[PDB]
């Protein structure tokens, strides 16, 4: 038999979860807020059984159904439904638009430790990639001296995720304005993954640069702040010409979304403030508790507190002292899971060999139990 | 600004529908049976509102949820849920498995006029493609003399769709057995798109070669025979080793399906006979009527009757006589739509310059109206 499957290494993040997600664990590893049940969604978003029952299970359309596009456009595109592309999670919006955007040889600037798929597409397109160092982002701005050297005339795209999964670093409105001015000046396309945009702790929620109506591409999803990762709805906001250029790829991958899913997503987006607000309050409750926990453990752990989003990257001092290598953090996390039923994501998934992602957007009761597990574990090793 | 979207030609099929689908037309162009409403699905598939309400909108898993995988495996994989991959339509299953299966330089045999995405992936992978001529498939078998020259030791894959969209040609159980014997002998992977497998008119429904438990890849979908194109659920049946090799690609495109969608799909597959049977009876009603219509129009139209599925490819004699070129059939279909509100798909979408796809799986009332439109149109031109 000639069957010889092409093999590629899976991203560390997703493989970690395939191997270790399961029942009876304290999962304090997520970059999202814990999921709603469909009952809660129907309640909050005002979805009578009859409205679902009326949906004819027919084809939807290439760009996304008009109702859901409009709801998203009103919140993130200044009401221009023509600049919205509705997709199976933001994962699909990323795959579609970056395949259409990026060219072999293009100079592209990519945020250090960016979400795996955002780093994958420029590499795979054969772009000339320069990294934006994580240390250059501080106090709500990218160091203007760093931005000046990295983004210059001929720079094709600048690709960032703010608030950043997993560190929670983000920009202030002033920082975003300065970033947009540099990309506009050079003609670079700003590519802005706003997965956790709706939850901001230090400065205000960043207005979607997609709403400006220029040559920027931004992503959003219901997966991380809305409690709907299982709905599989995200979007890109971008010029119509880029969006339609994605259709041939969409034609041989997914075709279109379900009108039943699109109805639900439309109602969720219309009720975004209630869905997000309830989960954001719980996350901030957990965050206040996590901050106290971190102060109590400052000998064993250090961190930058998150400026946005619902996860952070604690760094374990014992891994800094012993100094690497990357495999040690994976062992650390495995042992923690084995001995204490507590799940983090090892920093190898994000280019941070000495850290792990700790999510605080899960349920408040389970959060304490996970922290107790981590506490016992750190004590045992010290 | 550097924004320069990469441009590719869209498949003719999907672009035709983007330009010409709409309200107030008689659509007799589809390769599928007309969609159920969600109300009907809940009724037939026994889905209480409470079962939907219980679904937590959390992550599903890379291979597809266990319940839906099992339901599909029982019907098409001889009960081996490990050999099933559940995907966003069969479109995604095709994209995922062919990306993992096909290698540059591989000799691949591809059915003439095959569904666009099935023809795209071997071309794009840089396979060495030989075409299986449509005229070689007759009376339920591929001409053994043709199969002998095309599929030889070192042939990597043979890619076919039976029943065939748009001609409705298919194989008998004997024809399928002979095809499988030739691929098994040479070590070629049979890739078997069974989108319309459940509706067979001349011989029995073909048992899924996926159920054999060898090195074959077969696709199915809820889109064409179940009345659920808008659910966006399909699958591949294939060796587990090929399926898991798709995970890295799935990790940067769709991640996984919705558990809410997976619940519905599981119940639909369990109630497949009722969902399919009702629509199959209506299609056969339309087919009996279409056959009489074709006899009444034998001066202007010829056809091979469909052996399976719910569409056929009538050939318009006036286009044969005047002899091409391909653009004339598109004009023909446009005029038909403009003047008579009746939609076909021009044969340019399927490599058949003188034909158009005529679907008989739509509602019986709308079917007559479409045929009257086509009749008036053919008379006008004669
Ligand atoms: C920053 C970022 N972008 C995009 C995604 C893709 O998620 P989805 O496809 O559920 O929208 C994720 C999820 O991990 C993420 O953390
Ligand atoms: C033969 C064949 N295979 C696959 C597909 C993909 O459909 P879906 O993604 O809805 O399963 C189609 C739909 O046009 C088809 O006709």
């Amino acid at each position: 038999s000639s069957l010889r499957p092409r093999r590629e290494d899976p991203p560390v993040l997703e493989e970690w979860y395939r191997r270790h997600l399961g029942p009876d664990i304290h999962d304090i590893s997520s970059s999202g807020v814990h999921p709603y049940s469909f009952a809660e969604i129907r309640d909050v978003c005002r979805i009578p059984a009859a409205d679902l029952d009326a949906v004819v299970m027919d084809d939807s359309v290439s760009q996304g159904g008009e109702g859901v596009r409009r709801a998203i456009a009103d919140r993130y595109a200044g009401g221009d439904a023509d600049r919205v592309l509705v997709t199976h999670g933001s994962s699909e919006a990323i795959a579609l638009t970056l395949n259409a955007l990026l060219h072999r040889g293009d100079r592209v600037v990519v945020q250090e430790g960016i979400y795996h798929s955002l780093g994958h597409y420029p590499r795979a397109a054969g772009c000339d990639v320069a990294v934006l160092p994580g240390r250059a982002v501080r106090d709500g701005e990218i160091d203007p001296d760093v931005l000046a050297g990295l983004v210059t005339p001929g720079t094709a795209a600048v690709i960032v995720n703010f608030p950043h999964n997993p560190t929670g670093v983000t920009l202030s409105p002033q920082g975003l304005r300065a970033l947009k001015e540099r990309t506009a000046a050079t003609g670079a396309v700003l590519v802005w993954d706003a997965a956790t945009a709706e939850i901001a702790h230090r400065w205000e929620v960043l207005a979607d640069p997609g709403a400006d109506g220029g040559d920027t591409v931004s992503y959003g999803t219901l997966s991380k702040t809305f409690g709907l990762p299982g709905l599989r709805v995200g979007w890109a906001v971008a010029p119509k010409e880029l969006l339609t250029a994605t259709f041939p790829l969409r034609d041989r991958t997914t075709l279109f979304l379900s009108p039943l899913v699109e109805l639900v997503a439309e109602r969720a987006v219309r009720h975004a403030d209630e869905l997000i607000g309830a989960r954001a309050a719980e996350a901030r409750h957990n965050l206040a508790h996590l901050t106290g926990w971190m102060a109590a453990h400052e000998e064993l752990v250090r961190w930058t507190p998150p400026e946005g989003g619902v996860c952070a990257l604690p760094v374990f001092r014992e891994l800094e002292r012993a100094a690497a290598g990357p495999q040690e953090v994976e062992r650390f996390c495995l042992e923690l899971l084995e001995r204490h039923r507590t799940l983090l994501v090892p920093g190898t998934a994000f280019g941070a060999p000495h850290g792990a992602r700790l999510g605080f957007g899960g349920p408040q009761e389970d959060f304490r139990a996970g922290l107790d597990g981590l506490s016992r574990f750190l004590r045992e090793r010290a």
